[PDB]
Formats: C-alpha cells, structure tokens, sequence
C-alpha cells in the first residue's frame, strides 16, 4: 500500500528533523545584533569552518536516521544503503534548511538566532553562501507542507541513478513507488504545479566546490 509508505516517510521525517517548525517560526523575531554579526566576522576561517563542519555532521546523522526508519530502505543491501546516503545526505540537509530560512528578511536560523549571509564572511566562500541562500529562497517560495518536503527529501535519497549501486532494480522499485505516492498526493491536492518550480544536479553542483574540505574537521 502506497499509503503505508507515505505515512512511514512522514513519520520518520517528523521524528528526524533536528528542530520543530513551530520553534523556528517563534524564533524569527530573534535576530543577531550587528555586535554578534561583528563577533562571527572576526573569527578565523579555521574556527568558523570547524563550527559549521560540526553542525553539518550532526545534520547528516539525522538524515541517516531518516533513511533507516523509512522501511524499504533497510531492505536494500547494505552497500546500496551506503551509496545512497553518501551521495544524497548533504543534498537532503540543504533541502531541509529551507524550513529554517525566512524569505521575508533573507535570514537563516543559526546557533540560536537568525542572520543574513554576511554572518558567514569568515568562511571565505561568499559565492557558496550566496548559492545556499538563493537555493533556500527558491525552495521557500514553494510553501512546502511537512508531508510534501518529507516525500521530496525521500526521492532526493532514493535515486536509482547514483553510481555504484549493486541491486539497481530494488532501488528503481522503491523510487518508482515514492514517485507514484508523490505525484498522486500532489495531483489529489492540486499542488502539482510546484513540480515545475523544483530544482534539477543543481543540488549536486551547489556543494561540489567545497564539500571534501569537511574531512579535516571531525
Ligand atoms: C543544529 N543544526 C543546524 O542548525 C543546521 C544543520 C544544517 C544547517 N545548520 C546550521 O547550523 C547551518 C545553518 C546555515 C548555514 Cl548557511 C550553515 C553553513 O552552511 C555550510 C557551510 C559550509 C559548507 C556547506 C556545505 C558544503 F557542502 F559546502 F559543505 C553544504 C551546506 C548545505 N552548508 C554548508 C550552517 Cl552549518
């Protein structure tokens, strides 16, 4: 039953999102002072990367837990479970941060409060931080429901075209099932128009430039 899988994806998503959606929205009034922004900008590139690296690592463990709890995934061979997570975990982290993004004031939720891209200046990757805000702004524009983002992030993960898959049929099958679920659920709710406004490799290319940098922080 497609309906079991849908309820499973939504359950796991509800249980594995690091921050509650009510808490992010209640916190949108809480914005970093220019003093606080100065404090972050003053930090060494080493310090800012270590502290962001730490946050990213923690987030990936929530995507790992999201994958493990969503049944059909645990039935794939361990090799394929590893290939899909390493290929998609960060892309899933990126999609998720659009919930912690306020398009009203181009702010993202970060270590307790909200701030703009100028907070991350010490990373010395303004291009990349701009890519991340732009992508979050585009995604916020869809006004996803929790169910829509749960099902979308499941398809970000269950992708039969990832290189290095052993049982490429068993992944196609799960992906095809998630597609039927997602397409049916959008069509039944007249939400099918958002499929045009979804990014293409654009999740892949976004982080390519800077990602293997994280290995020397851990
Ligand atoms: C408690 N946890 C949190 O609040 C969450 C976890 C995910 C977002 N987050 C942050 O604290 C956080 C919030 C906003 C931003 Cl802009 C950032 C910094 O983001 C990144 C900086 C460097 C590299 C990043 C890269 C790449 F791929 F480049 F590593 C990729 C992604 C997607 N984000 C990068 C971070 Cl680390």
């Amino acid at each position: 039953e497609i309906e079991h899988l849908v309820q499973s994806v939504c359950k796991s998503y509800r249980e594995t999102c690091q921050l509650r959606l009510e808490d992010l929205l209640r916190q949108r009034s809480n914005i970093f002072s220019r003093e606080e922004v100065t404090g972050y900008q003053r930090k060494s590139m080493w310090e800012m990367w270590e502290r962001c690296a730490h946050h990213l690592t923690e987030a990936i463990q929530y995507v790992v837990e999201f994958a493990k709890r969503l049944s059909g995934f645990m039935e794939l061979c361990q090799n394929d479970q590893i290939v899909l997570l390493k290929a998609g975990a960060m892309e899933v982290v990126l999609v998720r941060m659009c919930r912690a993004y306020n398009a009203d004031n181009r702010t993202v939720f970060f270590e307790g409060k909200y701030g703009g891209m100028e907070l991350f200046r010490a990373l010395g990757c303004s291009e990349l931080i701009s890519s991340i805000f732009d992508f979050s702004h585009s995604l916020s524009a869809l006004h996803f429901s929790e169910d829509e983002i749960a099902l979308y992030t499941a398809l970000v993960l269950i992708n039969a075209h990832r290189p290095g898959l052993q049982e490429k049929r068993k992944v196609e099958q799960l992906q095809y099932n998630l597609e039927l679920a997602f397409h049916h659920h959008l069509c039944k709710t007249h939400r099918q128009s958002i499929l045009a406004k979804l990014p293409p490799g654009k999740l892949r290319s976004l982080c390519s430039q800077h990602v293997e940098r994280l290995q020397i922080f851990q």
